[PDB]
């Protein structure tokens, strides 16, 4: 399978199915700033998934590398900000990422796969 485009769409699949979990709600638009207004002392660049759906959607992906440091920086943010490692939006984001990592495993295969066959001569 060595379609060098592929991956654009089967992220925007596994972005449909982060909507879907209920896991991705504390997720799915910027952290609230009035109900966490120390939330910028701590994190350096917020990101979310609407953000990340919009970007690759404007074609401002150039690979679906690009796509996964923004989502693992989603939650890295989750990580900084967490009071407890047993805090519900943090646990959350745990599984969220799970569920990530385990879909986005095969689309950077291909991705990584198809741009070696293209310079195979
Ligand atoms: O629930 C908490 C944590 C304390 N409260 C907090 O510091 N936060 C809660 C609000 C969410 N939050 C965000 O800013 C955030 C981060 C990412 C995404 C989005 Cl959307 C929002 C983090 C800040 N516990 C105190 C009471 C008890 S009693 C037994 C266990 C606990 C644990």
């Amino acid at each position: 399978s060595y379609d060098i485009q592929a991956w654009k769409k089967q992220c925007e699949e596994l972005l449909n199915l982060i909507f879907q979990c209920e896991d991705s709600e504390p997720f799915r638009q910027p952290v609230d700033l009035l109900e966490y207004p120390d939330y910028r002392d701590i994190i350096d660049t917020p990101m979310d998934f609407a953000t990340v759906r919009e970007t690759l959607e404007a074609g401002n992906y150039e690979s679906p590398m690009e796509l996964c440091k923004d989502v693992r920086l989603i939650f890295s943010n989750s990580k900084a900000y967490t009071p407890s490692k047993r805090s519900r939006i943090y646990s959350m984001s745990l599984r969220l990422s799970a569920f990530f990592e385990e879909h986005i495993s095969s689309v950077l295969s291909d991705y990584k796969s198809a741009l070696r066959f293209h310079k195979r001569n």
